[PDB]
């Protein structure tokens, strides 16, 4: 007769645009989900607009993000993202504590804090993008489902994390549009 629960929060599109329009420095960490949804394009358009608004928007790529080495880099470059704003984990990781908003798009295992928080975890020690250290984190995936490593991710139930559920492309097409309506 045992039980444990977890509480996560979900925000809506409009609320999302606020955090985005309010943040000065943003870091986007894409993963397998962004690929499966083919959301390189909408998120690239969005990043373009936000950058023309004086906002500092950059991507943080995990070495083993997606399903092939440097796969996210290729997809972003195909969408037009400036190679200069696409940084690797080791180069941008120390900037999470100084970031206003981290948009986690279709990523999970690569931003799993259990790597550092749970000693009995199968990914214990594995380097991860420390997104939970920034001010506000918005996780964009279809649910609180697991990733490749089939392991629960603690950042879902963290105070500074908000879940914006839905296909990575539908969501990104929406934010892209609503940010244009600004
Ligand atoms: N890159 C290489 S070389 C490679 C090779 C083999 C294995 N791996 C492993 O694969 C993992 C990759 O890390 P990651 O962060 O990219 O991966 P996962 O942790 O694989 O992330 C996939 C996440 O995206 C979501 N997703 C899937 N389709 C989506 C969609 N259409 N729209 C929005 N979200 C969607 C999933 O959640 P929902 O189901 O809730 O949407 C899922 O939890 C690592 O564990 C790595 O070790 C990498």
């Amino acid at each position: 007769p045992m039980e444990i629960s977890g509480t996560h929060t979900e925000i809506n599109l409009d609320n999302a645009i606020d955090m985005i329009r309010e943040a000065n420095s943003i870091i986007i960490t894409p993963g397998y989900g962004l690929c499966a949804a083919k959301a390189q394009y909408p998120i690239a358009d969005l990043v373009k607009m936000l950058t023309e608004q004086g906002k500092k928007v950059r991507f943080g790529i995990h070495p083993v993000a997606g399903r092939m080495p440097g796969q996210l880099n290729v997809l972003l470059a195909e969408a037009g993202v400036p190679y200069d704003i696409v940084l690797e984990m080791d180069e941008i990781n120390h900037d999470f504590p100084d970031t206003d908003l981290v948009l986690v798009i279709g990523a999970n295992d690569t931003v799993n804090s259990a790597a550092q928080e749970d000693p009995n975890s199968i990914i214990a020690g594995m380097p991860v993008l420390e997104v939970w250290k920034s001010k506000q984190v918005i996780v964009m995936k279809r649910s609180l489902g697991v990733g490749y490593a089939a392991v629960d991710n603690p950042i879902f139930y963290k105070p500074n994390t908000a879940m914006l559920l839905g296909d990575a492309k539908k969501t990104c097409d929406a934010l892209q549009a609503k940010v244009r309506e600004s």
